[PDB]
Formats: C-alpha cells, structure tokens, sequence
C-alpha cells in the first residue's frame, strides 16, 4: 500500500524460489548476507592498500549502476526529477541504502545536473565499520560508484559524485554531492 512511488520497480523483481533464481527484468539477482561483503573489503585492503581497494568498489558500483538505470530508463524515459530518482529508489529496494533528497536540479537537454543527497542506514558504512573502527576518509565506495554509474548513463554524460560526510567517518549519516565533470576542480578520477 506504501509503495506507490515505486510499484513500477516493485512489478520487475521476480522471485522464484523453487527453482533458486531471482530476477530483476532480464538481470538475475541474489540476495546475499551484508556481514559476507565485510570479507571483500578486508582481504582486499591488505593486499591492494587502500585506493587499490576502494577503485575496485567504485568500479563494482559504477556497473551496476548501469545495469539498474538500463532497466530503469525504460520505465521512466521522460528531464524529470521523479523519473531520475528510480535509481535512488532501486538503491533502496535492493537493500543498500535510503536516499533523503535535499535539493535535486537536473535537465537532460541543458545537460545540467546538481545533486545533494543524504545517505541514510548505508550498508557499505555498517560494513566497514564492523571490520575497521572509525575512518579518516568516507567509506561508501560502492555506493558511490552506484551513484557515478546510474547518473552518467540516464544523464548521457559523466556525473561524478563526492561523499561529503560518512557515518564511517563519525558523521551522523552520508551525504553527497553530484556535478558533471566539467564543474569539478580535482576531475582527473583514476577509476
Ligand atoms: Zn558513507
């Protein structure tokens, strides 16, 4: 009854349990236990470092960022700030985090685009924080790549994300910041 804004997502995940596969549209899902992706952050950081670990998530999330928005961008193809936010409904629907909006202008033809968007109940920052304590650096780099991935393809240029604050971090929740590539100073990204 709740999940008017997002039935149309809703209607696209299929489970079938009987014979082990999960859909969502022509993408097959799993439903995996957080505490195991604690595993992939701990081993890769002792062996890559630190930015060898986090490009790896950014680039994780970046593709299924796409893999969502190529979905997505058929249920709502119309500039339209409610159709962009299926990808911040999808993160919330596949259990990842919730999405607080405080300011969203966008357009697809003026090829603008502003974001400023809380990060509440991250998963990625209650996985880190239960392999590593409090970090000098913000944490959600799945999320982030997420973030890099859906917007680039639903905006058809590169959007690029910065998490400003991370409950990894000590801050009470995420929050992040997205602008093209051409509005950010520091916009040689290696990933
Ligand atoms: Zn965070």
């Amino acid at each position: 009854d709740q999940n008017k804004d997002i039935q149309d997502l809703l209607d696209k995940i299929v489970f079938d349990a009987q014979h082990g596969q999960i859909w969502f549209d022509e993408n097959r899902m799993l439903l995996m236990h957080t505490s195991i992706l604690g595993f992939l952050r701990k081993d890769l950081y002792q062996m890559l470092g630190l930015e060898r670990t986090k490009r790896f998530f950014i680039r994780c999330g970046y593709q299924a960022g796409m893999r969502d928005a190529e979905v997505t961008s058929k249920l709502r193809p119309n500039n339209e700030a409610e159709a962009f936010m299926a990808g911040p409904q999808m993160h919330g629907i596949r259990g990842m985090v919730q999405v607080e909006v405080n300011e969203l202008h966008l357009s697809h033809d003026l090829k603008q685009f502003y974001a400023d968007f809380n990060w509440l109940n991250s998963f990625e920052a209650e996985v880190h924080l239960s392999e590593f304590p409090a970090s000098d650096q913000p944490a959600c780099w799945m999320l982030l790549g997420y973030a890099c991935g859906y917007s680039s393809f639903v905006m058809g240029q590169t959007i690029i994300y910065q998490e400003t604050h991370c409950v990894a971090q000590g801050d009470e929740h995420c929050r992040i910041i997205g602008k093209p590539l051409s509005e950010w100073e520091n916009a040689d990204e290696l990933i």
